[PDB]
């Protein structure tokens, strides 16, 4: 049993909601938070700038040591941090963002990540202002993560679009 509350539970593993995952993160205080992070873990708009607000800019402050000492990460790769006052952690995945062009394919490397952790509060990886298809990112997320992820979308019409579209 776990502390998530009014999830739908769309497989086995996967769990969604029309929520805030800065609230949620708030109320749960989930072991695992993740962010929609980019390469140099820039946080500066999208899920991640909402989270680094929250934090009142630590998650950056910590963020620009981390690539000072190792460099920016890799499309489809992760790096786990603090959660601050949100999560014991926070993973920062970076999904493939569609709007500079890069490969959608990536996508699924990026889910990956979320099988390393027993369970997550996420956001769906390249969606929002990454580019991607929201569908096309629910799809794989359930074809990809074996571990128990807890999926936050804030837009009441989109997450109204994933469930009624849900195969
Ligand atoms: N992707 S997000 O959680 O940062 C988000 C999206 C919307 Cl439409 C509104 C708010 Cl307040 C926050």
């Amino acid at each position: 049993v776990n502390s998530f509350s009014g999830y739908l539970k769309l497989t086995d593993n996967v769990y969604i909601k029309n929520a805030d995952i800065v609230e949620e993160a708030k109320k749960v205080k989930p072991t695992v938070v993740v962010n929609a992070a980019n390469v140099y873990l820039k946080h500066g708009g999208g899920v991640a700038g909402a989270l680094n607000k929250a934090t009142n800019n630590a998650m950056q402050v910590e963020s620009d040591d981390y690539i000072a000492t190792n460099g920016p990460l890799k499309v489809g790769g992760s790096c786990v941090l603090s959660g601050h006052n949100l999560a014991k952690h926070c993973l920062h995945v970076v999904g493939p963002n569609v709007n500079k062009g890069e490969d959608i394919q990536l996508l699924k490397s990026a889910y990956e990540n979320f099988n390393q952790h027993e369970v997550l509060l996420a956001p769906l990886l390249s969606a929002g202002i990454f580019g991607a298809d929201p569908i096309h990112s629910l799809r794989v997320c359930v074809d990809t993560v074996r571990t128990n992820v807890y999926l936050a979308v804030f837009d009441k019409n989109l997450y109204d679009k994933l469930v009624s579209s849900f195969l």
